[PDB]
């Protein structure tokens, strides 16, 4: 399977996913990364691996759809089969969205469904829980709402702050990334034709 993956910062969930797909058994190839926002470290380390990258500014677009139009002529050139949002910022419009069902994963600092939207740690440390996670699923219309493809628990400590949270769950996030990759690149799972996960 031919991957690329959107980024928009630092690129630790990419660089996770570089190792992996280039261990012997990987099904996955990164063929391809795309950063909404130039000079960002994950472009760096992309370039380190030998990847070509591209820049998208979505700042540049009227709207989201010329500007996902943008992000998908680039998956076309590469003949991608595969999207994983790692750290990508930006919602995607519905026809993107619709076009890669089944195709785009996207990596959440949470246990869906608890804490959705851009401030997952900050959620989580406010209600006081003292487990949370992240989660790999399938990128659907409605927001961190797609098939959930592999959640890990993390804990929460005393004291615990945005910085030290998402550091440990950062942890996990780079096991269950590259293992949910090689699930959906080997076709070991599926968004199946009832839309929920179908393991193979
Ligand atoms: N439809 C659809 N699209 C997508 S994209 C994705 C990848 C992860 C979603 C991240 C997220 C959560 C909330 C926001 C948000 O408010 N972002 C602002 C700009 C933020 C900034 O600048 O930093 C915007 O989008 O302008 O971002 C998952 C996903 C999905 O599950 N469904
Ligand atoms: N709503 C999505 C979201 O919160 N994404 C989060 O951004 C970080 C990117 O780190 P990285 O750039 O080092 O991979 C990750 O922690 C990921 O869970
Ligand atoms: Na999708």
């Amino acid at each position: 399977a031919r991957v690329a993956v959107l980024i928009s910062g630092t690129g630790s969930n990419l660089q996770a996913l570089i190792d992996s797909t280039r261990e012997p058994n990987s099904s996955a190839q990164i063929d391809i990364v795309i950063s909404n926002k130039a000079a960002v470290a994950g472009l760096d380390k992309a370039e380190r691996a030998g990847i070509p990258t591209r820049v998208i500014n979505h700042k540049l677009y009227k709207n989201r759809v010329e500007f996902d139009s943008a992000i998908d002529l680039v998956l076309e050139e590469f003949s991608i089969d595969i999207v994983c949002l790692a750290g990508f910022m930006r919602i995607l419009s519905g026809p993107f969205v619709q076009k890669w069902n089944g195709k785009m994963l996207n990596i959440h600092p949470s246990l869906l469904p608890s804490f959705k939207g851009s401030n997952a740690h900050e959620q989580a440390l406010e209600t006081g829980v003292t487990v949370t996670g992240c989660t790999v699923h399938f990128v659907a219309e409605d927001v961190d709402a797609g098939q959930i493809i592999l959640q890990e628990a993390v804990p929460v400590k005393r004291g615990d702050t945005v910085a030290t949270l998402s550091e440990r769950v950062k942890l996990a996030e780079h096991k269950i990334f590259p293992a949910a990759l090689q699930l959906v690149a080997s076709g070991t799972v599926q968004l199946g034709e009832n839309g929920k996960i179908c393991w193979v």
